[PDB]
């Protein structure tokens, strides 16, 4: 056997828990049990996702620590996200399109 893992142009349906650095939870996709599908790699998604996400197999979990820098910047995203907010998440990759 040999496991595919994301690469650049990848579609992955992407469960993701996002916590602030206050610990609060600001979004996920595990309540709604809605996975988040999208093309790695494309400007789809935060950039601390896409150059962060690579490499993942389906079933593993990881976690990213992205300064604003990488997510919505100073702007922010209300409501729940603050201009010039350290978002953690925790990810896990469902599926990748791909291998199937």
């Amino acid at each position: 056997g040999s496991p595919i893992k994301s690469r650049k142009g990848d579609v992955l349906h992407m469960h993701y828990t996002g916590k602030l650095e206050d610990g609060t939870e600001f979004d996920s996709s595990l309540p709604q049990n809605q996975p988040f599908v999208f093309s790695l790699g494309t400007g789809q998604v935060i950039k601390g996702w896409d150059q962060g996400l690579l490499g993942m197999c389906e079933g593993e979990k990881r976690k990213l620590v992205i300064p604003s820098e990488l997510g919505y910047g100073e702007r922010g995203a209300p409501p729940k996200i603050p201009g010039g907010a350290t978002l953690v998440f925790e990810v896990e990759l469902l599926k990748i399109e791909r291998r199937t």
